[PDB]
C-alpha cells in the first residue's frame, strides 16, 4: 500500500458515532475551549495503543487470555464483567448512532430504524471474509471523505483565531465542560480496543514494533486532526449565536452546508450511518473475542448480538434523546479506562511476558500517569454528579 494507505483506512475506523456527538456538542456549547482535550486524548491513545499493540507481538496472547492464565479466579470473573459492560456502552454508542442516521435519511420512528439497523447487523454478521471487503471499503470512503470535508471546511468557515489558539490551553469551565471532556476522551482511547487490539524472533518481533508504531501515530494524528476540525466547524458555525438544537446530531448537517449545500443533510446521515454499521458490526464480534479469552468459552454469537440490542431498544422506548445518550456512553467508557491500563502497564513491563521487548521505564512511567490523570478526571467529575 503507498505511504498514507494505512493512516486512512485506521484512521476511519477511529470515526464512531459517539465521536460526531462529542466534538459537535463540544464546539458548539463549549467554543473553542475543548480542543485541549481532543489534543491531550489523542496524545494518550497514541501510548495507549502502542502497549496494546506491542503486549500482543511479544507475548502472542491478547490481554484477556494473558489475565485468564496468569490472575486468580475471583479477578479474572471481574475483568471479565468489566469488560462485557465495555462492549456494551461501545456497541450502544454505534448501534444507536445507525438507527439515528436511518431516522435522518428516512424520518422512520427510531423503534423502526433499530429495528432496521438490527436486520442489516444480523444479515451483516452472517456474512464470512468474502463480502466484508466491498462493504468495508464502501464505509470507508463515506467516513474518509466526510473528515476531509471537516478538514477543508475549518479553513472556509474563518474560525476566530485567537479563541482557537486559547482552545489549546487546558481550561474546564463548570461541571458541565468536564462531562464533555470525559465522553471525549472515552470517545478517543476507546477502552475495548485495549482488550482486543493486542489480537517468531526477537528482530523480527521489534520489526512490527516499529511498523506498528508509525502507523497508529499517523492514524490517531489524522483522526485527531479530523475531530478537531469537526469540534472547530460546530464551534463556528453554532456557539453564541442561540441556534434552536445546536450541538444535536440532528442539526449538525448545518456545519457543511457552506461547503455541500443541499446535499450536506444526505452526506452527513450516509456518514453517519456507515460509522454506525461497520463499527456496530466489529465491536459484536470483538465481544465474542473477549469472553473466549477471559473464560475460555463463549455463547452463541446471534445471542450476544440480541443482548447488545437491549439497551438500545429500551433507551428508544423510554424516548430518550440520541445524541444526549451516545455521549452518555462515552463517558461510561472513560470510567473503564482506568481498569484496562492497570493489567496493561503491569504486563509490558514484565520480561516473563515481553521477553526482550519489555517497555522502556519511562513510557512505563507515562503510561502510570496517563492513569492517574484519568482517574482524576474521572473522580472530579463523580464528585460534582453527586453534588457536593
Ligand atoms: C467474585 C465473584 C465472581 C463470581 C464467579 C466465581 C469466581 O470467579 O470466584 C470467586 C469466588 O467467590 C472466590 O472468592
Ligand atoms: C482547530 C484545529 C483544526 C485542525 C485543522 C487541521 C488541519 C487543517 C486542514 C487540513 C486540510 C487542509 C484542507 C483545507 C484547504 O486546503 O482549504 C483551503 C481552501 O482552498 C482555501 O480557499
Ligand atoms: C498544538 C497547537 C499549539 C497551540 C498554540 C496555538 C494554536 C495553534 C493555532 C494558532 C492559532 C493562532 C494563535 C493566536 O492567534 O493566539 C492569539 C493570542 O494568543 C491572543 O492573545
Ligand atoms: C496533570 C499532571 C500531568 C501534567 C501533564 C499532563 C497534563 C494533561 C492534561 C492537562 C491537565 C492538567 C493541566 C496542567 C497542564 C500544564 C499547563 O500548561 O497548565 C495549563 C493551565 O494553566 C492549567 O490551569
Ligand atoms: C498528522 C498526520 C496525519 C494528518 C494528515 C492530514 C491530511 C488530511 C488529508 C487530506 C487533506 C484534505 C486536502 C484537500 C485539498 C483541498
Ligand atoms: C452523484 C451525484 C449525486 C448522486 C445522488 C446524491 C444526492 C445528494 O448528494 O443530495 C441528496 C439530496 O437530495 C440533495 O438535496
Ligand atoms: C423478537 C426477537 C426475535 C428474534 C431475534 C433475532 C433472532 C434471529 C436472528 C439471529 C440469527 C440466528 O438466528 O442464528 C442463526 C444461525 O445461528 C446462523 O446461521
Ligand atoms: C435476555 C435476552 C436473551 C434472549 C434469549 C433468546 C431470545 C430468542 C431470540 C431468538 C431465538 C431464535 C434465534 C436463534 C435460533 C437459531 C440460532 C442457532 O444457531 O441455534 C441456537 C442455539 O444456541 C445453537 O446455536
Ligand atoms: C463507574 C461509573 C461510570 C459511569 C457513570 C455515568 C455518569 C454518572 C451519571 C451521569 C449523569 C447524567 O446522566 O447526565 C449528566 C449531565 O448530562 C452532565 O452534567
Ligand atoms: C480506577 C482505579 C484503577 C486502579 C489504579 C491503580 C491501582 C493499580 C494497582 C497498583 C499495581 C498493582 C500491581
Ligand atoms: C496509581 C499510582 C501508580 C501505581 C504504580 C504501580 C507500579 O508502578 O507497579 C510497579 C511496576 O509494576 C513495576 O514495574
Ligand atoms: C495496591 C498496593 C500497592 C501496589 C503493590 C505494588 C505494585 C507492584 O510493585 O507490583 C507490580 C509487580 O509485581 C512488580 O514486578
Ligand atoms: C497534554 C498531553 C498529556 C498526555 C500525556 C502524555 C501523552 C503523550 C506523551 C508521549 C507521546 C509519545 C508516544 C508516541 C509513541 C511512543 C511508543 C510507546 O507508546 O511505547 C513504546 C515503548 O516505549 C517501547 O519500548
Ligand atoms: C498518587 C497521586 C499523585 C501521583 C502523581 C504521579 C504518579 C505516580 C508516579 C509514578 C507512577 C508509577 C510509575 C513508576 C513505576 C513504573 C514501573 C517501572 O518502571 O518499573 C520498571 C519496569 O519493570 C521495567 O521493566
Ligand atoms: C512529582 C511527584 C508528586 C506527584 C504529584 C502530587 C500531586 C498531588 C498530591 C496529592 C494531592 C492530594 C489531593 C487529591 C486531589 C484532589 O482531590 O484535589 C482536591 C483539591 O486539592 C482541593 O482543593
Ligand atoms: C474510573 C473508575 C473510577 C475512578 C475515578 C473515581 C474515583 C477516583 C478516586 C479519586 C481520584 C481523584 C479524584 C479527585 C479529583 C480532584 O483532583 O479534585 C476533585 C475536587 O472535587 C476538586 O474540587
Ligand atoms: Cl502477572
Ligand atoms: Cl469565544
Amino acid at each position: 500500500l503507498p505511504f498514507l494507505g494505512p493512516a486512512v483506512i485506521a484512521s476511519i475506523a477511529y470515526m464512531d458515532p459517539g465521536n460526531f456527538a462529542t466534538n459537535i456538542e463540544g464546539g458548539a456549547r463549549y467554543g473553542y475551549s475543548l480542543l485541549w482535550v481532543i489534543l491531550a486524548a489523542n496524545l494518550m491513545a497514541m501510548v495507549i495503543q502502542n502497549l496494546s499493540a506491542n503486549l500482543g507481538i511479544a507475548s502472542g496472547r491478547n490481554l484477556p487470555e494473558l489475565i485468564r492464565e496468569r490472575w486468580p479466579r475471583p479477578l479474572v470473573w471481574f475483568y471479565w464483567i468489566q469488560a462485557e459492560l465495555v462492549a456494551m456502552a461501545t456497541d450502544l454508542a454505534e448501534f444507536l448512532g445507525a438507527a439515528l442516521a436511518i431516522q435522518l435519511l428516512t424520518g422512520l420512528p427510531m423503534f423502526w430504524g433499530a429495528v432496521v439497523t438490527g436486520v442489516v447487523t444480523f444479515w451483516l454478521l452472517n456474512l464470512q471474509k468474502r463480502g466484508t471487503r466491498p462493504l468495508e471499503l464502501a464505509v470507508g470512503a463515506f467516513v474518509l471523505m466526510i473528515g476531509v470535508a471537516y478538514l477543508v471546511q475549518v479553513v472556509l468557515a474563518r474560525p476566530d483565531l485567537a479563541a482557537v489558539g486559547a482552545g489549546f490551553v487546558p481550561r474546564l469551565q463548570g461541571p458541565g465542560s468536564a462531562y464533555l471532556a470525559v465522553g471525549i476522551i472515552g470517545a478517543t482511547v476507546m477502552p475495548h480496543v485495549i482488550y482486543l487490539h493486542s489480537a517468531d524472533t526477537t528482530e523480527e518481533k521489534r520489526r512490527l514494533v516499529r511498523l506498528n508504531r508509525v502507523d497508529v501515530i499517523a492514524a490517531m494524528g489524522l483522526a485527531g486532526l479530523i475531530n478537531m476540525s469537526m469540534l472547530a466547524v460546530a464551534a463556528a458555525t453554532f456557539h453564541g449565536k442561540n441556534v434552536e438544537n445546536a450541538g444535536d446530531l440532528t442539526t449538525a448537517y448545518q456545519t457543511l452546508t457552506p461547503l455541500l449545500g443541499p446535499a450536506a443533510s444526505v452526506l452527513f446521515a450516509v456518514a453517519l450511518l456507515a460509522s454506525g454499521l461497520s463499527s456496530s458490526a466489529v465491536g459484536t464480534m470483538a465481544g465474542d473475542v473477549i469472553m473466549q479469552g477471559f473464560m475460555g468459552f463463549h455463547i452463541p454469537l446471534w445471542l450476544r448480538r440480541l443482548i447488545t440490542m437491549l439497551p438500545a431498544f429500551i433507551v428508544i422506548l423510554l424516548g430518550m434523546d440520541p445524541s444526549s445518550v451516545l455521549i452518555l456512553s462515552q463517558v461510561i467508557l472513560c470510567f473503564g479506562v482506568p481498569f484496562a491500563l492497570v493489567p496493561l502497564l503491569l504486563f509490558t513491563a514484565r520480561r516473563d511476558v515481553m521477553g526482550a521487548l519489555v517497555t522502556r521505564r519511562s513510557f512505563t512511567v507515562i503510561g502510570w500517569v496517563i492513569a492517574v490523570i484519568i482517574i482524576a478526571l474521572n473522580g472530579y467529575l463523580l464528585w460534582e454528579l453527586l453534588g457536593g
